[PDB]
């Protein structure tokens, strides 16, 4: 594979889309390679990742407990609840629904977590209140995924998304097992986590979130690294190209498999 940035490119040329990408030290934020870094994608279920990350810091502060019940309704459900359907005699606890909305995809966890932090209002509150003055969610799963042209609703920038990434997993703005809690939940991804890891090279750690909507948006947001190490976070929106999912997939790897074998900047 080409360069890291001569990859970025060939998938816009190929996809015909938009390709919004950073890859960054996690340890010290250090940019290593930043490509429509400043523009808007998407964030589509990669919000997830944030969502929890607001649940962690309600409980830190004790206004919430990953142990706690909920109980919800089968009229509270959306598209695509895979967990969540299978407990509407039991319910789920708040820790149980941050690791279905991570590693399962459930759509209808998330919105259960988003109501109790003030919804898609109060997330992008708890972001301006880490710093994150860019990021923005306006609305619920599903409707955050429809993508439209030039729509700012529900989006963020590679830059912004990284950064805040960074903030929530290493900064000590959430404590010490919260930090880790939401490690393990990206490390436990089961939608794309087995699948990445299957034609991954032997040696490198894997950890993520993934996310899909209309006019071909695509992302992922993970934790990536040689010696089995999470060394640094690396953003990839798509947005705005008609290729199938196939294509859109192969190409998010292909630019993995260049930061792979030129991983050494
Ligand atoms: O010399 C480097 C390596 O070259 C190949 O590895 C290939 C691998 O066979 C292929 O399956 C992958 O595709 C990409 C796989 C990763 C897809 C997900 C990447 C994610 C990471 C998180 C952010 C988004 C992208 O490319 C690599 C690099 O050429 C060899 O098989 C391996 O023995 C060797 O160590």
């Amino acid at each position: 594979s080409p360069q890291p940035l001569e990859q970025i490119k060939l998938s816009e040329s190929q996809l015909s889309g938009r390709v919004g990408m950073i890859e960054m030290d996690l340890a010290s934020g250090r940019t290593l390679t930043a490509w429509r870094a400043d523009e808007r994608f998407p964030m589509m279920s990669t919000f997830k990742v944030v969502l929890c990350g607001a649940v962690l810091a309600r409980v830190d502060a004790g206004d919430e407990q990953l142990e706690r019940k909920i109980h919800y309704r089968q009229q509270d459900l959306v598209d695509y609840s895979p967990v969540s359907e299978k407990h509407l005699a039991d319910g789920m606890t708040v820790g149980e629904l941050c690791a279905a909305a991570i590693t399962m995809g459930d759509n209808s966890a998330a919105n259960l977590l988003l109501a109790t932090v003030g919804g898609p209002a109060g997330l992008t509150a708890f972001l301006r209140q880490i710093g994150d003055n860019v990021t923005r969610l306006d609305r619920w799963e599903t409707e955050l995924n429809e993508a439209l042209p030039g729509d700012a609703r529900d989006t963020t920038t590679p830059a912004s998304m990284a950064a805040t990434l960074r903030k929530l997993l290493t900064s000590q703005r959430l404590s010490a097992r919260s930090q880790r809690q939401l490690l393990q939940w990206m490390v436990d991804d089961r939608v794309a986590g087995p699948l990445i890891r299957s034609v991954l090279p032997a040696g490198w750690f894997i950890a993520d979130k993934t996310g899909a909507g209309e006019r071909g948006a695509r992302g992922i947001v993970a934790l990536l690294g040689p010696n089995n190490k999470a060394e640094r976070i690396v953003v990839i929106y798509l947005r705005d190209t008609p290729a199938s999912m196939a294509e859109r997939n192969q190409q998010i790897a292909g630019i993995g498999a260049a930061l792979i074998e030129h991983w050494q900047r």
